[PDB]
């Protein structure tokens, strides 16, 4: 528990996309609700409402969904991405977000999201802080 945020970024524009078919339809909301609480307890500030409603769509709609989210939310500071159930799409997703559309994303495996492990969300929260412009350290 020695990893801390020196400076917690402030996120005003964020939302969540899920390419997972397997998970309960309430998990994206629940998972993001706790993750943000974990980001916030560690020093970040988050607007509690996403900038556009959460989206759930099939893995074959990756190109479409990402570009849709990007055009409807040009100011997005963060996209929380729930990855497809089968691995192999992560490179495509990062490429589209990071290189092609210019969107800061955090990708999360649906099987791990399902666990709602609080140490996993601690790890993700610190990853999100740096991606969003914050600073982390180890005490």
């Amino acid at each position: 528990s020695d990893k801390k945020m020196v400076n917690g970024a402030k996120v005003t524009s964020w939302t969540c996309v899920s390419f997972s078919t397997r998970i309960d339809r309430g998990l994206p909301q629940e998972f993001c609700k706790q993750l943000i609480g974990m980001c916030v307890s560690k020093g970040m500030e988050f607007k509690p409402q996403p900038a556009i409603p959460f989206i759930s769509c099939p893995p074959e709609h990756i190109e479409e969904a990402l570009l849709d989210i990007h055009k409807r939310a040009p100011g997005l500071q963060l996209l929380i991405v729930i990855l497809p159930d089968v691995t192999g799409s992560y490179g495509k997703i990062k490429r589209i977000c990071e290189t092609e559309l210019g969107i800061v994303s955090q990708c999360c495996q649906p099987r791990q999201v399902n666990k709602l492990n609080k140490q996993y969300m601690e790890n993700v929260a610190l990853k999100i802080n740096v991606k969003t412009g914050g600073r982390n350290t180890v005490l």
